[PDB]
């Protein structure tokens, strides 16, 4: 459980704003609270090979949630069912009963999300079901990447690889599309500071 600030390793609660940004009041570290890779101001991130430095920006593997939060629920499903992996879709105007950080910090009750819950979300809202489904992903390990399309794979590969691929000679789609999974699986890791098992 919680969120430990990968600098001085101060450990905060897992309480998401809707927000993957994360700061550490306690050694002023700023964070992606999904993958834990620091969050840079505009024009400060030191990668010399970033493309986007004069934005406010970190650098965020393909399976931090950062990104998964954009792919709707039933292809996150997708991911988890092809992989056998079991998830809610029932619970065990009430709304989402995932409890949020209080707006008064020493209240004496929790405070629910009380947001809109979908059917087959598992009583939960869908930022709260999907954030639920993508910690299944991340600690069953679960390579998003096997369900990109040539697209998402193209894209990935410049992201990640630098490198903008093309077809070989006579190379079909799904030819094409396996040799990019290979490459990307084969050299670019999933999260590594993504809490696993
Ligand atoms: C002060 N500060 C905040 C940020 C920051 C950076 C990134 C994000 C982020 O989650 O991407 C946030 C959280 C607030 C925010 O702007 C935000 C967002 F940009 C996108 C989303 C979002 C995108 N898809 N689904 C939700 C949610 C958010 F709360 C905040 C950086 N500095
Ligand atoms: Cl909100
Ligand atoms: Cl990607
Ligand atoms: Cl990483
Ligand atoms: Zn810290
Ligand atoms: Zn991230
Ligand atoms: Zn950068
Ligand atoms: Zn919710």
């Amino acid at each position: 459980n919680g969120i430990d600030c990968p600098k001085c390793k101060f450990s905060y609660a897992l309480a998401r704003g809707g927000c993957m940004h994360f700061h550490c009041t306690q050694c002023r570290h700023q964070f992606c609270s999904g993958c834990y890779n620091a969050f840079y101001a505009k024009n400060k991130c030191p990668e010399p090979n970033c493309r986007v430095k004069k934005s406010l920006h970190g650098h965020h593997p393909r399976d931090c949630l950062f990104y998964l939060r954009d792919w709707t629920a039933l292809r996150l499903q997708k991911l988890l069912q092809d992989n056998n992996v079991m998830f809610n879709t029932e619970p065990p105007g009430g709304g989402c009963r995932v409890i949020e950080q209080k707006e008064v910090p020493n209240g004496l009750r929790d405070e629910a999300c009380g947001k809109e819950t979908p059917a087959g979300y598992a009583g939960l809202c869908q930022a709260h079901y999907k954030e639920y489904l993508v910690s299944l992903i991340n600690a069953h390990s679960l390579d998003p990447a096997t369900l990109y399309e040539v697209e998402e794979l193209e894209t990935a590969t410049e992201r990640y690889l630098h490198v903008r691929p093309q077809p070989l000679a006579g190379e079909d789609p799904p030819a094409y599309q396996a040799r990019l999974l290979q490459k990307l699986t084969e050299e670019v890791p999933l999260g590594q500071s993504i809490p696993r098992r």
